[PDB]
């Protein structure tokens, strides 16, 4: 499979991209200061030429962080540059949606 | 379940796995945009009131060479979301287009 590590040490493990552009994978979070680190969380999304989206549910057999992330970005010059948005369960305001930028390189 | 936003676009959720895995189609009716009136594939996650979904702007009818991802929550009978749209062949995060959609039941 096709592994991509960001500036924070987290890795996207792509298992499959169908001819439809449907992506399936798993993701290990190693970002400082976050729960749900060091264990697999499921991935879904889309691949369309150099454009990509993917989204991780922060629940697996062992740990839950009660939330989801969606990444949106693009493949250029051997890296996937992404903007991500993180929404917590029970949220009442878009002001509570946390955001940032991730750069993934092959690993 | 069907959800229509302020621009008249509808998210058609067909299933939610026990794992929270979301599957459906989406019909874009947003003025000024291509890929209107035809169903696009949806994947995503639900976690209590938290929702992400992503639409590939490719089908057999019309292609717009791009993908949108919505991140949002269910609150007071509506889904409030921020979305990000990335175009095939992009070279800067400046080319990513963004906004807010509010979805109510249809």
């Amino acid at each position: 499979l096709s592994a991509w590590t960001n500036q924070s040490g987290s890795t996207l493990y792509i298992q499959s991209v169908d001819p439809s552009g449907s992506l399936s994978g798993y993701y290990i979070n190693r970002a400082a200061g976050y729960g749900c680190q060091n264990t697999p969380y499921p991935v879904t999304g889309w691949v369309y030429g150099t454009a990509i989206t993917f989204t991780v549910l922060w629940e697996n057999a062992t740990e839950s962080c009660n939330s989801i992330t969606a990444w949106t970005g693009f493949y250029y010059q051997g890296q996937i540059t992404t903007l991500w948005q993180l929404v917590i369960n029970g949220s009442t305001s878009t002001g509570q949606i946390i955001s940032g930028e991730d750069i993934f390189k092959p690993s």
